[PDB]
């Protein structure tokens, strides 16, 4: 009944697991990630994620659906979720410069929303906890209101805290390379231990907020946008070529001294540095960010 009901528009989405298009539904802007029908397991295994869970939440991409709309030539399975006409946060701080209080809103909604993913709710009617594993600016998408909710859960990790274990995904191929934490680069990461998958997450989300925080303006002075570790890899690097930067060079995003002029950068920086520590035990976790941010937007305003 949905999908069928659904007219697509345009175009608006990426390439590598699956296609996003804008959509028309009853009068409203729909987002619909078509996969074919050999792409079925990243289909199933990603709305599994949406459904399987109690993962309502204003940081979190509104899901409406999946629907295997079969057609009698080819099926092609469809995912339906809210249209955001802002589009990937990536593709946000590449046209705009944010303001002091946007910075705020854009990096406290993304760690709300990574916290409701991290919190497990044990009982009845609760939620796992779940780990992303692909965080970064492209699967973050910005609200009219100047908020983010996190998006691409395909390769999301679930956590039975009852029996321990871990409702691995069904696919094959991992993150991004790019935003692959230390221990994931050099493997080293025990993928046995679900809260090394929550601290690979936090270490991801310090260089979103270093994405966001390097378009701050003030005074009319900000950077280009620049993906992290734009001054030391090549586009879509290998994971040697990254390990090598993060792992046997130390190297992480450069922190501007000037972020130290400004309170909310300096605030900012603290909490990048924070998840950058190649020790993942080290790490702040999602919560704690939340909510030295959120003190932080109660005195900004
Ligand atoms: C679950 C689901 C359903 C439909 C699309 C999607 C969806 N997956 N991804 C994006 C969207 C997306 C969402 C809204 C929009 F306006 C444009 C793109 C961006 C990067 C990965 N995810």
């Amino acid at each position: 009944t949905i999908a069928r009901t659904i007219v697509l528009q345009e175009s608006i989405g990426k390439g590598r697991f699956g296609e996003v298009w804008r959509g028309k539904w009853r009068g409203e802007e729909v987002a619909v990630k078509i996969f074919s029908s050999r792409e079925e397991r990243s289909w199933f295994r990603e709305a599994e994620i949406y459904q399987t869970v109690m993962l309502r939440h204003e940081n979190i991409l509104g899901f409406i659906a999946a629907d295997n709309k079969d057609n009698g030539t080819w099926t092609q399975l469809w995912l339906v979720s809210d249209y955001h006409e802002h589009g990937s946060l990536f593709d946000y701080l590449n046209r705009y410069t944010v303001t002091v209080e946007g910075m705020i809103k854009l990096a406290l909604s993304t760690a709300s929303g990574l916290a409701h993913l991290h919190m497990e709710i044990v009982g009845t009617q609760g939620k796992p906890a779940i780990a992303h594993r692909d965080l970064k600016s492209k699967n973050i998408l910005v609200k009219k209101n100047g908020t983010c909710c996190i998006a691409d859960l395909g390769l999301a990790v679930r956590h039975d805290s009852a029996t321990d274990t871990i409702d691995i995904a069904p696919n094959h191929r991992v993150g991004t390379k790019r935003y692959m934490a230390p221990e994931v680069l050099d493997d080293s990461i025990n993928m046995k231990h679900f809260e090394s998958f929550k601290r690979a997450d936090i270490y991801a989300m310090g260089l979103v907020f270093w994405e966001i925080a390097r378009r701050c303006s003030i005074g009319g002075i900000h950077e280009d946008y620049q993906l992290p570790y734009y001054d030391l890899v090549p586009s879509d690097p290998s994971v040697e070529e990254m390990r090598k930067v993060v792992c046997e060079q130390k190297l992480r995003p450069n922190i501007p001294n000037r972020w130290q002029s400004c309170e909310a950068l300096r605030v900012m920086a603290k909490i990048m540095r924070e998840c950058w520590y190649a020790n993942g035990a080290a790490r702040l976790t999602a919560l704690r960010i939340k909510k030295t941010l959120s003190q932080l937007s109660q005195q900004e305003g």
